């Protein structure tokens, strides 16, 4: 006998490994791909809740203020306490909380793609901490569409994924929360004209959701990140992925 | 230069606030405005939990017997008794809990919608304890239309949303609900064919929910219902909002 | 006279018994009718978990690999341990629980769908302990249509029901889980075309969903399957259901 490796056009394992990488960013970029959503919230104590979403044709994922809120799973989280914070930040003064900040709201929020998603057809309601996204529902547009703020998150040249992150500095920071996009369709072809709209109203059902926090962004991007193959962008504006196509 | 205030057509600071208020109602109404839904469950110590969800074209709530029972945050709640109340009302003789009567049943539901939702578009699955609308899923149609039971609240002469109201007082009204309702579209223009569905698809995810148990109405009322400009109907028949359309 | 029951064509009684068996058999698969879908997660201890949704049209669900877990309501869940469990799980030497395997994990899976879905139309995705369909997203087709494997359930000639079934014995049997199916439509109108569009967005808001944990499978065929006409196959194969049509 065969040719030797890397140095002539029959190195066939060669060509298998770049048709598997580039098959597979072509695929999750086709019409029977997953498009993905991922919502990190981070607490001043330096975890990091992720809430995840992946569907077909479209993904979003909807949070109020108190789903936020950093929960620490089996430890004290001072839920009588946390209730009158809730009730202090629902309406000024009215609660009877122990503090004045609590340090399970969040202190940012990142919303990451996937690289299938259209970044035109993204939507965000940052609403107040009562659900409404413009102060008073009268004047609300449910949505704001935001995706020219979303930052490409490049690895080798190959965007593996769309960023838009915000930080929560301000006492007077405190938010609901709803994002959604939808996955490519460069074609004329309507997923949700007759032909094919039942299937989309499945992939409601069908979408996968995952919800855990990890207590720093080292173990996020170690365990959950890079583990699987998942795009993100660190505090010190590091970017992490895996470049697939036409690449071995 | 000038004309003295509020005696002539050249007020314009009159106008501006006529419009400001006209322009409210009007984009609430059009279809790139919010309809709103609000479930109220009604418990014997008063308190007052709401389910709250604000969405573009259409919007809904669903619960469950078990979602509906009263939780205090943070306090007692006898879980592990209130199980069995659940394992008793899902079948007859179905548990041990030490009472007959749980105290976080509901004792009354009331649904308000905005004033941006069609009635004749309501929906009401109010099922059984185990989420069957009409004791048998074989004979279930599964919503009843109920938009000729909801009554106008009104507020100078302006509907400011809509209420159905049922109360819960026998043993047996043990429930459970859904609700839904679309938004007003006087236009021939389906905002759900071909040329707008996946937006609507998106408003799925998109839309905002709210949920917290107040202490009591006059809570609720202050701040909750008039904090935000939301209807309301209290015990005593009183209605709350405020009216918009052509008013200063 | 009048005619003596049981010897003629004028046993009214017997003719208005059948039809009512017939006509809740038929209705069930009308487009009128709910489609039902039901998962089963069975635990170690013998105690087995039920998600249940009830809808028209279609029918869904969707449950992660921390929600599918076994929670003992007012009991001791170890909840700190259960959730080093989880970050175990989600990443291997990810977590530092107490145990090698969690008795919270279910060792099998019984999908149950009404009579009135069409298998072709079932589609699941039984994804990875962190919400992935088959291992990476890039390369994961959202869903698997498992149809051709879903067992009759016959009760007097009748399909009262689908039943798939499947075991998690392997200590990598660690999954997320989606299911969803489509109500029978023999017809050729499409029921999300844009005539009807809208009743099957407001049908995500209707359905009722029902949850609970019954301490074995005994009490789950006696004080749900049996007592609400729910199709049901139990460890030795036993069919259980009530056929309807042109049954008295
Ligand atoms: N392209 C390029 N890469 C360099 C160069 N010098 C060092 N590198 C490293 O080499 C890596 C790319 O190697 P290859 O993937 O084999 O080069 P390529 O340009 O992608 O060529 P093909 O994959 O054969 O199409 C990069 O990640 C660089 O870190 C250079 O001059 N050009
Ligand atoms: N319309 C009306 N309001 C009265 C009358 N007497 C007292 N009021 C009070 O005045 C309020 C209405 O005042 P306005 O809003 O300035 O009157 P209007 O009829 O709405 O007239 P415009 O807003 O200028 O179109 C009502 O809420 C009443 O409580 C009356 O005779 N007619
Ligand atoms: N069909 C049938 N059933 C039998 C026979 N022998 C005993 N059975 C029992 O009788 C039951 C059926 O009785 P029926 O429902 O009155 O008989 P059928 O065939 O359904 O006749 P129709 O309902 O009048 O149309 C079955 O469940 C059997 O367990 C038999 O030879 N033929
Ligand atoms: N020293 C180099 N000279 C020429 N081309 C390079 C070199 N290093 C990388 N490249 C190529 O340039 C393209 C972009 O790769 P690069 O490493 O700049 O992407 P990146 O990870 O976004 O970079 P950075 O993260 O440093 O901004 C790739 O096609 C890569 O093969
Ligand atoms: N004394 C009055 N004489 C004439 N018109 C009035 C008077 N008070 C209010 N109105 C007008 O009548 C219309 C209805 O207002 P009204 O206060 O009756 O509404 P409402 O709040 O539904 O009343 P209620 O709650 O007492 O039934 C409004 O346009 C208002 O300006
Ligand atoms: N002994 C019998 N002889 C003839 N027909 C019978 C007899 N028993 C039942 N049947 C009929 O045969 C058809 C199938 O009924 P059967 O009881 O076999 O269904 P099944 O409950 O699926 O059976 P199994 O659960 O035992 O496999 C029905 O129409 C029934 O009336």
């Amino acid at each position: 006998m065969a040719d030797v490796a890397g140095t002539s056009n029959r190195d066939f394992r060669g060509r298998e490994q770049r048709l598997y990488n580039s098959e597979q960013y072509n695929y999750n970029n086709s019409l029977n791909g997953e498009v993905s959503l991922w919502v990190y919230a981070y607490y001043s104590d330096g975890s990091v809740l992720v809430r995840n979403c992946n569907s077909q044709y479209k993904v979003g994922i909807s949070e109020c203020f108190k789903s936020l809120k950093e929960v620490r799973v089996g430890q004290n989280n001072d839920p009588y306490d946390e209730q009158e914070v809730n009730n202090g930040v629902y309406y000024p003064n009215g609660g009877e909380p122990t503090k004045f900040h609590s340090n399970a709201k969040p202190r940012a929020i990142q919303i990451i793609f996937s690289p299938s998603v259209n970044v035109h057809t993204i939507k965000m309601a940052k609403g107040n901490s009562v659900s409404i996204p413009k102060d008073y529902l009268q004047r609300s547009h449910p949505w704001e569409a935001t995706g020219v703020k979303y930052r490409k998150i490049h690895v080798d040249g190959e965007i593996v994924g769309y960023s838009h992150y915000f930080e929560l500095p301000h006492e007077y920071n405190s938010i609901s929360l709803s994002v959604s996009g939808v996955h490519k369709n460069p074609s004329s072809y309507n997923v949700a004209a007759p032909h094919n709209i039942m299937d989309v109203f499945q992939s409601c059902d069908l979408a996968l959701k995952f919800s855990n926090r990890y207590w720093c962004e080292l173990e996020l991007i170690n365990h959950y990140i890079s583990a699987y193959a998942y795009p993100y962008l660190d505090i010190n504006n590091h970017k992490y992925g895996v470049p697939l196509n036409g690449r071995q």
